[PDB]
């Protein structure tokens, strides 16, 4: 059932395990993520940016999360706006019914991150609806202008803002091409279980796709150009869970591989000319590449463990 | 709003236009045809196989559908199970909320075509669904085909009742309906008297034209569709005026996405983002639709009539 991320990953702090949240844009993407949650027995967050709401427009993305609630009403589903950016992108999302939203104001400094946040908070408490926000920039550390997340002061802006999860920075960015080179991954995971101590919630990684080697060799193979792609090694990701990390923020994977089996199909039978014949295929591909991923982050097997709170329910966390 | 095909086809008949029925499969697909439609503010069909409601998972695209209607309140949209096969898939598209459904019992003897489809008209009146059925079989003059006698779709439809009747007149589904394009025959002589006959509208299967501009892109970034043939437009136009309808359109749309998706990972091998091409796909479908729908006549009667409910329908019948 819809499901907030406040009960979501609470659930997976306490377990130390991780919740994927993939991003969806058209049905075949929800089709071939809810395809390996279902399998796994997993929970997981949908989540929609405000250029898949746009690319959508708006009403498609809606009636499709819909389907997907409707079809498992038995998997914890949290419908998250992924990086909104202002109050009227929140009232816009929570009006389409979904249980969370992130409000990202990390480029501006530190005062302001916090007043535009709180602004959305309360707005969003009262409906019983979930916050993420952003401390510190997404980009590679290797004139630098990234600003890694301070734990001290992630400390300080969950205790003026009141938010639920924290999204931090620690040097991924988003896209396929994260490091120069696969002998070349410096990340700052050290400052995640300060960061989580410091500040007692759920913290979320974006920019976490992996690139899997499958996905991008059938990509390259088939006409594609994407010769120095590179994502964040798993086991990388793991050890961040284990130290606090609850939500893992994927969407180059879940592209790649959609892209990767249509080009596979194109070549090998070129006189099909049905969507279905790739988009199947590319769907398929999709529930493939998330199994050992999702198997990984270790939600499998707790889509049963809590009866989800409704958002009129949550309101009284907030009272 | 949800329209009925006896209600929309009606008024096509009455003003001697021609009905688009464009079948969907998913999300770009809809928004491709809508945004066509919208512009030319014209009625549409939008058709669901029973391969479309397997390939959605029946769900995703019964809300796709509703998404379509509630964005678009002025359009009078037609949700119709395309080539049903038996009672079974018609109460299934039924119980999914379509406003029509075709009943396809044509490969069978006469007397069993019109014992399946009676007893699909009972239960779809019943509840203000539309039915269409099909006398004939389809396939090309050039042989197992067997055109439609018109004194004979005369009394199927005395006898069964349904509201639209498919004809079959030497057309096909799919890319390769006649050997080569300059020696197509066709039997649109007959669609007229099918018409008086019957006195009900008529529909064209297998219409998809196959536009060289389509077909050049497939073939110009890899595909492998050289020898495609589809129905002039013309020949659809002129049966247009003779009765029919609603046109069938499935392999065009098809190919305006497969050509337009094989063009972008040409010029753009680096992209991979599914929106940088199923996007340019969307809008191809639509720039296709565009110039066909004016054709078929139906642009600019969007706003024609008030739209009878499902509910209000049963009231046809009794
Ligand atoms: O972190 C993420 C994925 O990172 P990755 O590239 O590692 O999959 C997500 O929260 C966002 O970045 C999302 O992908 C943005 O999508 P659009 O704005 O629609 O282009
Ligand atoms: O008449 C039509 C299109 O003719 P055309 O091929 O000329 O576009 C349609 O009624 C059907 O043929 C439809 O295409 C079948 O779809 P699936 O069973 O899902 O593969
Ligand atoms: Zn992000
Ligand atoms: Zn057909």
């Amino acid at each position: 059932p819809l499901c907030t991320l406040r009960q979501m990953l609470g659930e997976a702090r306490k377990h130390k395990y991780g919740v994927g949240a993939f991003n969806v844009n058209n049905m075949e993407q929800i089709q071939g993520i809810m395809k390996a949650v279902v399998q796994l027995k997993s929970p997981v967050i949908l989540q929609c940016s405000r250029g898949a709401l746009k690319y959508s427009d708006m009403i498609y993305l809606k009636k499709l999360c819909e389907a997907a609630l409707e079809k498992h009403p038995d998997i914890p589903i949290c419908i998250h706006l992924d990086h909104g950016d202002t109050l009227e992108s929140v009232k816009m999302a929570i009006d389409l019914g979904f249980s969370s939203v992130m409000i990202d104001a990390s480029h501006h400094p530190f005062d302001e991150n916090v007043r535009i946040t709180k602004e959305v908070v309360a707005y969003a408490h009262a409906r019983g609806v979930s916050v993420e926000a952003e401390l510190g920039t997404l980009g590679g550390i290797e004139q630098n202008t990234v600003q890694l997340t301070e734990p001290q002061d992630a400390k300080k802006f969950v205790e003026l803002t009141g938010v639920d999860a924290l999204a931090v920075a620690i040097g991924t960015s988003h896209g396929a091409y994260k490091f120069k080179s696969e002998s070349d991954i410096r990340l700052a995971i050290d400052r995640v279980k300060t960061i989580s101590d410091l500040t007692g919630i759920p913290l979320v990684m974006h920019g976490s796709s992996s690139v899997p080697k499958d996905v991008k060799d059938m990509i390259n193979k088939y006409g594609g150009k994407m010769p120095d792609a590179v994502g964040v090694p798993i086991e990388s990701i793991v050890h961040a869970i284990g130290e606090g990390v609850c939500k893992i923020n994927v969407d180059s994977d879940s592209r790649m591989a959609m892209t990767g089996a249509i080009r596979k199909v194109f070549v090998e039978h070129p006189e099909k000319f049905d969507p279905r014949d790739y988009l199947g295929p590319g769907r398929d591909a999709i529930t493939e590449m998330l199994i050992p991923k999702i198997k990984a982050f270790g939600s499998a097997g707790h889509a049963g463990d809590y009866k989800v709170v409704s958002l009129e329910e949550a309101k009284a966390w907030y009272k």
